[PDB]
DNA sequence: CTCTCGCGAGAG
DNA sequence: CTCTCGCGAGAG
């Protein structure tokens, strides 16, 4: 699993969160992003509810590497939160 | 309100979050940080308990300014989240 | 305390 | 859709 330049060409380059919003939209359906989390962990505030399965960690790490290449001043922890932010803003 | 170099000098320079954690512990008591949020916004979740009041926004901008001088490639909004993380760290 | 991290309101 | 930003479990 390898993100290509033609996928990267379609994505806002002004800001990392904007790049992530565009790239996730190129790679994934809305239904997929609404039903998965970054890590598959239970939310501290979800009691006795379905736990969303994790993204493919190979796809996560490719997403992070491509983002890091275009945004050298963003770091691992920030890009992870940004992928989570996009996933959190998708509804079934 | 101005942050002095003697306060900056007591702080980890390796990572912005470590710097912010050190800097805020030099400026504020644990109990102050325990009981404030960055902006004083009402929780999206716990709507019953009293709302933690905001930090002083002048102090916030002086912290972001001093952070930005040492970590010029960290953006303003990340620094705001890091100030938030450290307040949360005191709860 | 510290970090990571899924979630939510409510206003753009 | 998109952002800011507070809660809070669990492992460290």
């Amino acid at each position: 699993f390898q993100i290509e330049k033609w996928q990267i060409a379609r994505c806002n380059k002004s800001k990392p969160q904007k790049f992530i919003n565009d790239l996730m939209q190129v790679l994934y359906t809305n239904e997929y992003m609404a039903t998965h989390s970054l890590t598959g962990a239970k939310s501290s505030t979800s009691r006795d509810k379905a736990v969303k399965p994790a993204m493919n960690q190979n796809e996560v790490q490719e997403i992070i590497g491509v983002t890091k290449q275009l945004f050298p001043n963003t770091d691992d922890v920030s890009i992870r939160r940004m992928i989570g932010q996009k996933l959190n803003n998708c509804t079934k």
